């Protein structure tokens, strides 16, 4: 059991849950690979994961080993012998979706993990039904700006059948257009999906903030291109409380972060289409999406407008510009009554989550590199907290792109 | 070999040097412990370490497999067989100290690793001569503000005789006076060594920036107290370029960071006293030392004087105050003409180092959590660089406090 210390307070805890880690991460005693974004890369096997998820579920509701427990087990045995897969009960699916959030080591927002709206789309067929399940997700989750966590679970993977996939990495993304001068107009992260929407017959725009269509894929069919109703996509134009020229930069961002390209794994079952959404932490927008050199890369533009000395690094013009962009994000979302959390509040809440989980299950998988915010690292309490990273199931996992 | 990606550029390398990692770290495939501050804690083993180190030395001078190379291997073999230990040649000690720096995964300053002044103190015989070696180090390294990197190597550990030790964690450190109610006047990080100085006869001040004496330990002797000559301890009064009241906070910091409590390991030999010094990166002073809640903890005081809304996190008052403190540190050192580097220049030079080392050795041991600075993380290039962490020798190691 690894000993983990908080260096600001001096307290000591032991992570006993890590002993239960299901799958293997990339690290070995010879070398640590914790900084890598991708830690890389049947029926008797499926049953072993299915059984242990069922034992988890019944333990969580006290029905440990009771009458319903053994019958659920024998039910799954027969289903897999008959079909090669099995179906989850609706409560097992809700439980599994929440635990997979709960287990996500890179999520700072997990204090909220017990509050998630699960929409069961497992009866889905055709891309037009996908699109309708999706549009209902967006409307429920946006809630006119009072954002609410939700996940929509499309049908699981099963043998011989194609897959339900959402090709977009998020439900709301801005286009990125390659151009003759080499660079990109819009979001460079989305250059690949933007030329795929264009390939599949989408006439493009020419703005830096053109909302992309959806490329939805039903099993064993090409993807179909749907346009989101513009009144369903809530956006926040960015202004600054005191810098009147900030608004003239024409920056904006969207209200709803809805990740649509990860795979949900519950009890050996795999759901390659299960978009989930919550709300944003301010640094995600104002530091990473707007100030990453390979994203909108606006930081020098703001610094020029602030009349900072951009010819020496030691003036900290980069630091001052980033702070005001983050201020603009917080101010604009609050003025628009869209849910947003600043990085100080979020990390403080994650510390409370760590304490809750220490008592609930003896530890908490956490990825320090991703929990610590991308600005003001050591000004937040998570910087001073040692963390243990490991993989538990149910889980959210990366998956190959469909194409 | 592990594949390593830079996400700003897209470039990919493979760290083939990690396959040579001798000593094991704390991670397993089950769980990564990369965020822990302390990752750890006879003839034929000594020989294999000595042989490896000699091989390194002769590769470094492009004379591998030469007559000199084979003869030095045999010579080390004969001395170990006769005495159980051996002595480094002078040239080997210089090379080994530079390689220990080169190998230190938590150091962002390693672009400089070849420029290191190595003072050989292995004939030192008393605490009094120890103090003279230390004063000569400080005088050379300080160089009236034009800082020069240096290390002084005291005698190696050997059987049947105590170690040389410097009890202080750095050669220059401010007193921390622990108060009855748990508060501290001075630097809270130095409360232990402050109480040991007093217990060993030092008459304490009552300031916040009182320079501590040195407790110097010769073999098999209690530590002895030595006062540093005030004229050898260069200090920088802190002022801000545009906030004139900042000067009235009465803050100061010292010019020379000189770590004195780590163990230097070279070719299986151990040097428990081997102080080394370079110059500061400004975030060490302005962010960690002055703004850590468990250090000087000045953030709220500064934010109040700047008239910031400290009642709500979403004002980003902490971020704004931390930036101006960091500006004051850089401005103040530049005004005093004392060497300092800001976190942007330092991290840019570290990216150059990684490219150099990829060519030279096929990889570079790097601790992401320590290389990324404590403010403005994703605004520096190292945030977006995947890193592999591992232990090479020669090495600087932690060791228990001698009391
Ligand atoms: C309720 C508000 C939420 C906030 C403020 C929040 C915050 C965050 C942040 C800042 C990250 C780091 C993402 C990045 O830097 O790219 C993250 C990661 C993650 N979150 Fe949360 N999150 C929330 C809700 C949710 C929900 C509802 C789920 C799923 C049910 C979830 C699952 C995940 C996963 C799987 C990751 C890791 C993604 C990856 O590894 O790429 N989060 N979260
Ligand atoms: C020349 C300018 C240098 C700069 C700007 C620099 C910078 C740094 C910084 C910022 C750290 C992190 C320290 C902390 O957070 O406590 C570090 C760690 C370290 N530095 Fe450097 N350094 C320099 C020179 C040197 C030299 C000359 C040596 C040894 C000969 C050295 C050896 C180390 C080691 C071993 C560590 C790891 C300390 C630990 O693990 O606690 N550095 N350095
Ligand atoms: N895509 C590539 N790299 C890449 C890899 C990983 C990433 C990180 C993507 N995380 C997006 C994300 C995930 C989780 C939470 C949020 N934020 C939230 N607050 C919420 C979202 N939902 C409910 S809350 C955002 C980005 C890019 C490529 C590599 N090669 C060609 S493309
Ligand atoms: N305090 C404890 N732990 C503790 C453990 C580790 C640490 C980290 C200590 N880094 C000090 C340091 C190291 C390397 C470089 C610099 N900076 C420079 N620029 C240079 C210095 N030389 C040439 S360049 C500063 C600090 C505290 C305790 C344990 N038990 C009771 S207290
Ligand atoms: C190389 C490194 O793992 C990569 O840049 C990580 C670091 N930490 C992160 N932290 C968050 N929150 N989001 C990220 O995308 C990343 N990227
Ligand atoms: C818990 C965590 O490892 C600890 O706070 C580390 C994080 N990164 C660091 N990085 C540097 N450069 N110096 C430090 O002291 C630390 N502290
Ligand atoms: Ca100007
Ligand atoms: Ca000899
Ligand atoms: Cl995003
Ligand atoms: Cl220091
Ligand atoms: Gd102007
Ligand atoms: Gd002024
Ligand atoms: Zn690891």
């Amino acid at each position: 059991f690894p000993r983990v210390k908080n260096w600001e307070v001096g307290s000591i805890t032991y992570d006993t849950l890590s002993a239960q880690a299901q799958q293997d991460g990339p690290c070995t005693p010879r070398r640590c690979l914790g900084s890598l974004v991708f830690p890389r890369k049947a029926p008797e096997q499926l049953l072993s994961q299915a059984r242990d998820f069922i034992n988890q579920y019944y333990s969580s509701i006290k029905r440990s080993g009771s009458q319903a427990h053994e019958q659920r087990l024998q039910e799954v045995e027969a289903e897999v012998a008959a079909t090669g897969t099995y179906q989850l009960r609706e409560s097992e699916l809700v439980f599994g979706a929440k635990q997979a959030w709960r287990n996500a080591p890179r999520c700072v927002g997990r204090i909220q993990w017990g509050k998630l709206q699960v929409f069961d789309a497992r009866d889905c067929r055709s891309a037009q039904e996908m699109f309708t399940y999706i549009c209902n997700h967006i409307k429920y989750a946006t809630n006119r700006g009072n954002l609410r966590s939700a996940i929509t679970v499309f049908p699981q993977r099963c043998p011989g059948r194609g897959d339900f996939r959402i090709w977009n990495s998020q439900l709301v993304r801005y286009a990125g257009y390659r151009q003759q001068d080499g660079s990109v107009r819009g979001d460079p992260a989305n250059v690949e999906i933007t030329e795929l929407c264009i390939q599949h017959g989408w006439t493009p725009g020419n703005g830096r903030f053109d909302v992309l269509p959806l490329l939805l894929q039903a099993p064993d069919e090409p993807p179909e291109l749907f346009l989101l109703p513009p009144e369903l996509v809530l956006e926040v134009p960015l202004e600054h409380p005191t810098l009147e020229w900030f608004a003239a930069l024409g920056l904006r961002w969207y209200a709803l972060p809805a990740v649509s390209n990860m795979l949900l794994e519950i009890g050996g079952l795999e759901f390659p289409a299960a978009p989930f959404s919550g709300w944003y932490m301010s640094t995600e927008i104002g530091t990473r999406n707007l100030c990453d050199p390979h994203r909108y890369n606006i930081l020098e533009d703001v610094a020029v407008c602030m009349d900072l000395d951009t010819r020496t690094t030691s003036s900290l013009w980069k630091d001052k510009a980033a702070v005001e962009i983050n201020v603009a994000v917080l101010h604009s979302y609050q003025l628009a009554k869209v849910t947003i959390v600043d990085h100080h509040a979020a990390t403080a809440s994650f510390m409370k989550h760590l304490e809750n989980e220490q008592k609930a299950r003896g530890g908490c998988p956490a990825d320090w590199a991703w929990i610590v915010p991308p600005i003001s690292g050591s000004l937040t309490p998570v910087f001073h907290q040692e963390m243990v990273n490991y993989f538990l199931s149910p889980a959210f996992r990366y998956q190959p792109d469909p194409w």
